[PDB]
Protein backbone atom coordinates (compact mmCIF):
# COMPACT_ATOMS: atom_id res chain seq x y z
CA UNK A 1 0.00 0.00 0.00
CA UNK A 2 2.90 2.49 0.68
CA UNK A 3 2.11 5.68 2.35
CA UNK A 4 4.78 8.83 3.08
CA UNK A 5 6.07 8.35 6.95
CA UNK A 6 5.96 12.10 8.38
CA UNK A 7 6.50 12.58 12.07
CA UNK A 8 2.95 13.48 13.64
CA UNK A 9 3.78 16.52 15.03
CA UNK A 10 7.07 19.20 14.76
CA UNK A 11 7.14 22.30 16.36
CA UNK A 12 9.00 25.36 17.64
CA UNK A 13 9.26 28.77 19.49
CA UNK A 14 7.93 31.83 17.08
CA UNK A 15 11.14 32.83 14.72
CA UNK A 16 12.07 29.37 15.41
CA UNK A 17 13.09 26.92 11.94
CA UNK A 18 11.37 23.74 11.92
CA UNK A 19 11.50 20.95 9.56
CA UNK A 20 9.05 18.01 8.21
CA UNK A 21 10.84 14.66 7.25
CA UNK A 22 8.48 12.35 5.16
CA UNK A 23 10.70 8.93 4.82
CA UNK A 24 9.21 7.93 1.96
CA UNK A 25 10.65 4.52 -0.54
CA UNK A 26 13.83 4.18 -2.27
CA UNK A 27 10.62 4.08 -4.95
CA UNK A 28 9.06 7.99 -4.03
CA UNK A 29 11.16 9.71 -2.49
CA UNK A 30 13.98 7.79 -3.66
CA UNK A 31 13.56 8.82 -7.36
CA UNK A 32 10.27 10.71 -8.08
CA UNK A 33 9.52 14.22 -8.36
CA UNK A 34 8.26 15.89 -4.10
CA UNK A 35 5.18 17.90 -3.71
CA UNK A 36 4.60 19.62 -0.52
CA UNK A 37 0.68 20.61 0.69
CA UNK A 38 0.22 22.95 3.54
CA UNK A 39 -3.41 22.28 5.05
CA UNK A 40 -6.01 24.32 7.18
CA UNK A 41 -9.39 22.23 8.05
CA UNK A 42 -12.31 24.46 6.23
CA UNK A 43 -9.54 25.43 3.47
CA UNK A 44 -8.39 23.16 0.10
CA UNK A 45 -4.84 22.20 0.54
CA UNK A 46 -2.68 24.67 -0.67
CA UNK A 47 0.66 23.89 -3.00
CA UNK A 48 3.53 24.36 -1.07
CA UNK A 49 6.92 23.36 -2.79
CA UNK A 50 6.07 21.99 -6.05
CA UNK A 51 8.70 19.89 -7.43
CA UNK A 52 11.03 18.58 -4.44
CA UNK A 53 12.73 22.34 -3.62
CA UNK A 54 11.10 24.07 -6.78
CA UNK A 55 8.46 26.58 -4.54
CA UNK A 56 4.87 27.53 -6.23
CA UNK A 57 3.61 31.00 -6.36
CA UNK A 58 2.21 32.72 -3.02
CA UNK A 59 4.37 30.41 -1.38
CA UNK A 60 7.04 31.96 0.79
CA UNK A 61 11.17 32.23 1.27
CA UNK A 62 10.33 30.91 4.57
CA UNK A 63 9.34 27.82 3.38
CA UNK A 64 12.59 26.27 2.12
CA UNK A 65 12.70 22.18 0.91
CA UNK A 66 15.20 19.47 0.37
CA UNK A 67 14.79 16.01 -1.50
CA UNK A 68 17.32 13.98 -0.34
CA UNK A 69 17.88 10.18 -0.21
CA UNK A 70 14.77 8.58 0.15
CA UNK A 71 13.71 11.71 2.18
CA UNK A 72 12.68 14.99 1.49
CA UNK A 73 12.50 18.07 3.78
CA UNK A 74 10.15 21.37 4.32
CA UNK A 75 11.43 23.97 6.76
CA UNK A 76 9.41 26.51 8.00
CA UNK A 77 12.13 28.73 8.06
CA UNK A 78 10.59 31.77 9.68
CA UNK A 79 8.50 30.44 12.44
CA UNK A 80 5.05 32.47 12.49
CA UNK A 81 1.66 31.88 13.99
CA UNK A 82 -0.08 31.11 10.56
CA UNK A 83 2.40 28.58 10.13
CA UNK A 84 0.22 25.39 12.37
CA UNK A 85 -1.25 23.75 9.57
CA UNK A 86 -0.82 20.22 7.92
CA UNK A 87 2.14 19.32 5.84
CA UNK A 88 1.37 16.39 3.72
CA UNK A 89 4.10 15.68 1.39
CA UNK A 90 3.19 13.36 -1.87
CA UNK A 91 5.39 11.77 -4.31
CA UNK A 92 5.11 9.00 -7.22
CA UNK A 93 5.51 5.62 -6.30
CA UNK A 94 5.02 2.10 -8.07
CA UNK A 95 2.94 0.23 -5.69
CA UNK A 96 0.54 0.63 -9.53
CA UNK A 97 1.69 4.20 -11.05
CA UNK A 98 0.69 5.80 -8.00
CA UNK A 99 1.24 8.84 -6.00
CA UNK A 100 2.19 8.07 -2.10
CA UNK A 101 0.66 10.23 0.43
CA UNK A 102 2.29 11.49 4.04
CA UNK A 103 1.16 10.87 6.96
CA UNK A 104 0.60 14.44 7.54
CA UNK A 105 2.67 16.33 10.61
CA UNK A 106 1.18 19.59 12.57
CA UNK A 107 2.91 22.14 13.27
CA UNK A 108 2.59 24.00 16.33
CA UNK A 109 4.02 27.09 17.52
CA UNK A 110 4.81 27.23 20.93
CA UNK A 111 3.24 28.83 22.55
CA UNK A 112 4.13 26.91 26.50
CA UNK A 113 7.75 25.54 26.89
CA UNK A 114 7.67 21.70 25.37
CA UNK A 115 6.29 19.57 27.62
CA UNK A 116 7.13 15.59 27.71
CA UNK A 117 4.48 13.02 28.84
CA UNK A 118 4.28 11.04 31.92
CA UNK A 119 3.22 8.00 31.15
CA UNK A 120 1.49 5.58 34.12
CA UNK A 121 1.04 1.79 33.31
CA UNK A 122 -1.63 0.30 34.80
CA UNK A 123 -1.89 -3.50 34.80
CA UNK A 124 -5.68 -5.85 35.01
CA UNK A 125 -8.00 -4.57 37.56
CA UNK A 126 -8.94 -7.48 40.22
CA UNK A 127 -12.65 -6.66 39.63
CA UNK A 128 -11.70 -7.13 36.27
CA UNK A 129 -9.10 -10.44 36.23
CA UNK A 130 -12.12 -12.00 38.23
CA UNK A 131 -14.18 -11.17 35.45
CA UNK A 132 -12.31 -13.68 33.15
CA UNK A 133 -11.24 -10.27 31.08
CA UNK A 134 -7.83 -7.77 31.55
CA UNK A 135 -7.39 -4.33 29.88
CA UNK A 136 -4.19 -2.10 30.61
CA UNK A 137 -4.46 1.39 30.22
CA UNK A 138 -1.41 3.94 29.08
CA UNK A 139 -1.85 6.95 30.74
CA UNK A 140 -0.08 9.77 28.81
CA UNK A 141 -0.78 13.01 31.04
CA UNK A 142 0.36 16.68 30.52
CA UNK A 143 2.32 16.63 27.10
CA UNK A 144 2.39 20.08 24.60
CA UNK A 145 2.24 20.13 22.05
CA UNK A 146 -0.32 17.60 21.26
CA UNK A 147 0.74 14.69 19.32
CA UNK A 148 2.27 11.62 21.23
CA UNK A 149 2.61 8.16 19.60
CA UNK A 150 2.07 4.86 21.11
CA UNK A 151 3.00 1.31 20.85
CA UNK A 152 3.10 -1.54 23.12
CA UNK A 153 5.09 -4.88 23.64
CA UNK A 154 5.01 -8.09 25.41
CA UNK A 155 8.11 -9.62 26.29
CA UNK A 156 9.65 -7.27 23.97
CA UNK A 157 7.89 -7.98 21.33
CA UNK A 158 5.53 -5.60 19.31
CA UNK A 159 1.54 -6.30 19.92
CA UNK A 160 -0.87 -4.67 17.52
CA UNK A 161 -4.45 -6.84 18.02
CA UNK A 162 -6.68 -4.93 20.04
CA UNK A 163 -4.94 -1.42 21.02
CA UNK A 164 -6.88 1.60 21.06
CA UNK A 165 -5.45 4.80 21.75
CA UNK A 166 -7.41 8.11 22.21
CA UNK A 167 -6.71 11.06 19.99
CA UNK A 168 -4.59 13.58 22.46
CA UNK A 169 -7.26 15.93 24.59
CA UNK A 170 -6.46 19.04 26.29
CA UNK A 171 -6.58 19.52 30.05
CA UNK A 172 -7.25 21.90 32.18
CA UNK A 173 -3.80 22.82 32.84
CA UNK A 174 -3.54 22.88 28.79
CA UNK A 175 -1.45 19.75 28.43
CA UNK A 176 -3.00 17.53 26.45
CA UNK A 177 -3.87 14.11 27.21
CA UNK A 178 -4.17 10.74 26.19
CA UNK A 179 -4.86 7.04 27.39
CA UNK A 180 -4.17 3.03 25.31
CA UNK A 181 -5.13 0.42 26.48
CA UNK A 182 -4.48 -3.33 25.83
CA UNK A 183 -7.75 -5.82 25.98
CA UNK A 184 -5.92 -9.10 26.63
CA UNK A 185 -7.54 -12.46 28.00
CA UNK A 186 -6.39 -13.55 31.34
CA UNK A 187 -3.58 -15.43 30.89
CA UNK A 188 -2.45 -14.11 27.66
CA UNK A 189 -1.90 -11.57 30.20
CA UNK A 190 0.03 -13.80 32.72
CA UNK A 191 1.76 -15.39 30.01
CA UNK A 192 4.32 -12.64 29.23
CA UNK A 193 7.08 -11.80 31.86
CA UNK A 194 6.74 -7.67 31.43
CA UNK A 195 4.11 -5.85 29.14
CA UNK A 196 5.40 -2.10 27.61
CA UNK A 197 4.34 0.91 26.98
CA UNK A 198 5.93 3.27 24.86
CA UNK A 199 4.90 6.77 24.12
CA UNK A 200 7.03 8.96 21.56
CA UNK A 201 6.74 12.51 21.61
CA UNK A 202 8.53 14.64 19.14
CA UNK A 203 11.94 13.15 19.30
CA UNK A 204 11.86 11.74 22.66
CA UNK A 205 10.70 8.61 23.88
CA UNK A 206 9.18 7.31 27.22
CA UNK A 207 8.75 3.33 27.46
CA UNK A 208 7.16 2.41 30.76
CA UNK A 209 6.58 -1.16 31.96
CA UNK A 210 4.34 -3.71 34.15
CA UNK A 211 4.44 -7.28 34.91
CA UNK A 212 1.55 -9.80 36.19
CA UNK A 213 3.03 -9.50 39.81
CA UNK A 214 2.27 -12.78 42.60
CA UNK A 215 -1.22 -12.60 44.21
CA UNK A 216 -3.99 -12.74 41.23
CA UNK B 1 -7.99 32.23 -4.59
CA UNK B 2 -8.49 29.71 -6.99
CA UNK B 3 -10.35 26.56 -5.41
CA UNK B 4 -13.34 24.50 -5.73
CA UNK B 5 -15.96 24.58 -3.66
CA UNK B 6 -18.16 21.96 -1.63
CA UNK B 7 -20.69 21.37 1.24
CA UNK B 8 -18.90 22.05 4.75
CA UNK B 9 -20.35 18.52 5.79
CA UNK B 10 -23.31 16.55 4.52
CA UNK B 11 -24.81 13.89 6.44
CA UNK B 12 -26.95 10.72 6.67
CA UNK B 13 -27.82 7.80 8.08
CA UNK B 14 -26.28 3.94 7.40
CA UNK B 15 -27.54 2.56 4.69
CA UNK B 16 -28.59 6.14 3.19
CA UNK B 17 -27.29 7.38 -0.46
CA UNK B 18 -25.78 10.64 0.18
CA UNK B 19 -23.89 12.76 -2.84
CA UNK B 20 -20.63 15.63 -2.26
CA UNK B 21 -20.72 18.61 -4.47
CA UNK B 22 -17.68 19.33 -6.36
CA UNK B 23 -18.77 22.55 -8.65
CA UNK B 24 -16.17 24.54 -10.50
CA UNK B 25 -15.32 26.00 -13.81
CA UNK B 26 -14.62 26.01 -17.37
CA UNK B 27 -10.74 25.58 -16.39
CA UNK B 28 -10.96 23.63 -13.98
CA UNK B 29 -13.77 20.60 -13.84
CA UNK B 30 -15.00 22.21 -17.04
CA UNK B 31 -11.89 20.69 -18.71
CA UNK B 32 -10.34 17.99 -17.47
CA UNK B 33 -11.05 15.07 -15.14
CA UNK B 34 -11.82 15.24 -11.64
CA UNK B 35 -10.20 13.28 -8.77
CA UNK B 36 -11.81 12.52 -4.91
CA UNK B 37 -9.63 12.00 -2.06
CA UNK B 38 -10.88 10.59 1.53
CA UNK B 39 -9.12 12.29 4.16
CA UNK B 40 -9.36 10.54 7.65
CA UNK B 41 -8.73 13.78 9.39
CA UNK B 42 -5.31 12.45 11.00
CA UNK B 43 -4.11 10.35 8.20
CA UNK B 44 -2.69 10.05 5.32
CA UNK B 45 -4.88 11.17 2.22
CA UNK B 46 -7.00 8.35 -0.16
CA UNK B 47 -7.20 8.31 -3.53
CA UNK B 48 -10.89 7.64 -4.37
CA UNK B 49 -11.69 7.95 -7.92
CA UNK B 50 -10.17 9.46 -11.04
CA UNK B 51 -11.40 10.60 -14.60
CA UNK B 52 -14.25 11.67 -12.74
CA UNK B 53 -15.79 8.41 -12.30
CA UNK B 54 -13.03 5.99 -12.66
CA UNK B 55 -12.26 4.35 -9.19
CA UNK B 56 -9.39 2.99 -7.39
CA UNK B 57 -7.52 0.01 -5.51
CA UNK B 58 -9.41 -1.31 -2.88
CA UNK B 59 -12.52 1.27 -3.01
CA UNK B 60 -15.65 0.45 -2.53
CA UNK B 61 -18.58 0.10 -5.12
CA UNK B 62 -20.02 1.97 -2.86
CA UNK B 63 -18.34 5.18 -4.05
CA UNK B 64 -19.00 6.39 -7.54
CA UNK B 65 -18.54 9.86 -8.83
CA UNK B 66 -19.58 12.28 -11.78
CA UNK B 67 -18.67 15.40 -13.77
CA UNK B 68 -21.40 17.88 -15.99
CA UNK B 69 -19.91 20.86 -17.32
CA UNK B 70 -18.97 22.59 -14.07
CA UNK B 71 -20.04 19.94 -11.49
CA UNK B 72 -18.30 16.95 -10.07
CA UNK B 73 -20.12 14.63 -6.99
CA UNK B 74 -19.28 11.53 -4.96
CA UNK B 75 -21.61 9.27 -4.63
CA UNK B 76 -21.27 6.89 -1.55
CA UNK B 77 -23.73 4.59 -1.80
CA UNK B 78 -25.19 3.14 1.26
CA UNK B 79 -23.34 4.96 4.38
CA UNK B 80 -21.03 2.79 6.48
CA UNK B 81 -19.61 4.04 9.84
CA UNK B 82 -16.38 4.05 8.60
CA UNK B 83 -17.25 6.56 5.98
CA UNK B 84 -16.87 9.74 8.32
CA UNK B 85 -13.90 11.44 6.97
CA UNK B 86 -13.38 14.72 4.81
CA UNK B 87 -13.76 14.04 0.99
CA UNK B 88 -11.91 17.03 -1.10
CA UNK B 89 -11.90 16.90 -5.24
CA UNK B 90 -9.38 17.94 -7.64
CA UNK B 91 -9.28 19.12 -11.23
CA UNK B 92 -6.41 20.56 -12.98
CA UNK B 93 -6.91 24.07 -13.79
CA UNK B 94 -6.42 24.90 -16.89
CA UNK B 95 -5.66 28.57 -16.61
CA UNK B 96 -3.20 28.14 -12.98
CA UNK B 97 -2.19 25.25 -14.76
CA UNK B 98 -1.86 23.86 -11.76
CA UNK B 99 -4.25 21.34 -9.79
CA UNK B 100 -6.83 22.42 -7.85
CA UNK B 101 -8.86 21.58 -4.57
CA UNK B 102 -12.05 22.07 -3.07
CA UNK B 103 -12.35 22.73 0.63
CA UNK B 104 -13.76 19.53 1.55
CA UNK B 105 -16.79 17.91 3.05
CA UNK B 106 -17.36 16.14 6.62
CA UNK B 107 -19.78 13.38 5.92
CA UNK B 108 -20.94 11.56 9.21
CA UNK B 109 -22.84 8.55 9.63
CA UNK B 110 -26.01 9.86 11.87
CA UNK B 111 -28.51 6.61 12.60
CA UNK B 112 -25.69 4.61 14.32
CA UNK B 113 -26.47 1.88 16.75
CA UNK B 114 -26.00 2.71 20.75
CA UNK B 115 -23.66 0.76 22.32
CA UNK B 116 -22.99 0.95 26.07
CA UNK B 117 -20.15 1.82 27.31
CA UNK B 118 -17.53 -0.26 29.25
CA UNK B 119 -16.16 0.56 32.66
CA UNK B 120 -13.17 -0.64 34.21
CA UNK B 121 -11.11 1.09 36.79
CA UNK B 122 -7.42 0.98 37.67
CA UNK B 123 -6.82 1.92 41.45
CA UNK B 124 -3.21 3.40 41.36
CA UNK B 125 -0.04 0.93 40.27
CA UNK B 126 2.38 0.67 43.39
CA UNK B 127 4.94 1.90 40.57
CA UNK B 128 3.75 5.46 41.20
CA UNK B 129 2.60 5.06 44.97
CA UNK B 130 6.84 5.19 45.47
CA UNK B 131 7.11 7.89 43.85
CA UNK B 132 4.40 9.10 46.53
CA UNK B 133 1.79 9.38 43.77
CA UNK B 134 -1.35 8.19 42.88
CA UNK B 135 -3.55 8.39 40.22
CA UNK B 136 -7.07 6.72 39.14
CA UNK B 137 -8.08 5.87 35.22
CA UNK B 138 -11.89 5.26 34.92
CA UNK B 139 -11.57 3.55 31.40
CA UNK B 140 -14.64 4.02 29.25
CA UNK B 141 -14.78 2.37 26.13
CA UNK B 142 -16.88 1.12 22.98
CA UNK B 143 -19.71 3.09 23.71
CA UNK B 144 -21.97 5.47 20.94
CA UNK B 145 -23.37 7.58 20.84
CA UNK B 146 -19.58 9.72 21.49
CA UNK B 147 -20.84 11.38 24.54
CA UNK B 148 -20.44 10.84 28.23
CA UNK B 149 -20.25 12.48 31.92
CA UNK B 150 -18.31 11.16 34.31
CA UNK B 151 -18.33 12.05 37.98
CA UNK B 152 -16.10 10.45 40.42
CA UNK B 153 -16.72 10.63 43.78
CA UNK B 154 -14.59 9.53 47.06
CA UNK B 155 -16.54 7.39 49.56
CA UNK B 156 -19.21 9.53 50.29
CA UNK B 157 -18.94 12.89 48.10
CA UNK B 158 -18.24 13.31 44.74
CA UNK B 159 -14.73 14.76 44.29
CA UNK B 160 -13.07 17.76 41.95
CA UNK B 161 -9.43 17.35 42.60
CA UNK B 162 -7.60 16.19 39.74
CA UNK B 163 -10.73 15.46 37.61
CA UNK B 164 -9.55 14.97 34.11
CA UNK B 165 -11.82 13.44 31.36
CA UNK B 166 -11.00 13.32 27.84
CA UNK B 167 -13.12 14.03 24.80
CA UNK B 168 -14.36 10.38 22.77
CA UNK B 169 -13.02 9.83 20.32
CA UNK B 170 -14.13 7.27 17.39
CA UNK B 171 -11.72 4.35 18.55
CA UNK B 172 -11.46 1.10 15.45
CA UNK B 173 -14.39 -0.47 16.40
CA UNK B 174 -15.78 2.47 14.94
CA UNK B 175 -17.15 3.44 18.80
CA UNK B 176 -15.61 5.60 21.27
CA UNK B 177 -13.76 5.43 24.14
CA UNK B 178 -12.78 8.11 26.83
CA UNK B 179 -10.85 8.30 30.02
CA UNK B 180 -11.37 9.75 33.23
CA UNK B 181 -7.90 10.00 35.76
CA UNK B 182 -8.27 11.70 39.01
CA UNK B 183 -4.59 12.79 40.80
CA UNK B 184 -4.97 12.26 44.38
CA UNK B 185 -1.44 11.78 46.86
CA UNK B 186 -0.98 8.68 48.76
CA UNK B 187 -3.17 9.61 51.50
CA UNK B 188 -6.15 10.87 50.05
CA UNK B 189 -5.73 7.48 48.37
CA UNK B 190 -5.66 5.26 51.36
CA UNK B 191 -7.17 8.01 53.36
CA UNK B 192 -10.60 6.48 52.02
CA UNK B 193 -12.48 3.34 51.83
CA UNK B 194 -13.65 4.05 48.42
CA UNK B 195 -13.89 5.77 45.05
CA UNK B 196 -15.99 4.65 41.97
CA UNK B 197 -16.58 6.65 39.06
CA UNK B 198 -19.97 6.84 37.62
CA UNK B 199 -20.32 6.98 34.23
CA UNK B 200 -23.84 8.03 32.28
CA UNK B 201 -24.52 7.24 29.37
CA UNK B 202 -27.87 7.84 27.22
CA UNK B 203 -29.73 7.15 30.75
CA UNK B 204 -28.04 4.59 31.75
CA UNK B 205 -25.32 4.76 34.80
CA UNK B 206 -22.63 2.30 35.93
CA UNK B 207 -20.53 2.98 38.61
CA UNK B 208 -17.21 1.09 39.29
CA UNK B 209 -15.32 1.48 42.55
CA UNK B 210 -11.86 0.84 43.75
CA UNK B 211 -11.03 0.24 47.46
CA UNK B 212 -7.23 1.09 48.68
CA UNK B 213 -6.36 -2.93 48.10
CA UNK B 214 -3.47 -4.90 48.72
CA UNK B 215 -1.52 -6.42 45.51
CA UNK B 216 -4.25 -5.09 43.24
Amino acid sequence: QSVLTQPPSASGTPGQRVTISCSGSSSNIGENSVTWYQHLSGTAPKLLIYEDNSRASGVSDRFSASKSGTSASLAISGLQPEDETDYYCAAWDDSLDVAVFGTGTKVTVLGQPKANPTVTLFPPSSEELQANKATLVCLISDFYPGAVTVAWKADGSPVKAGVETTKPSKQSNNKYAASSYLSLTPEQWKSHRSYSCQVTHEGSTVEKTVAPTECS
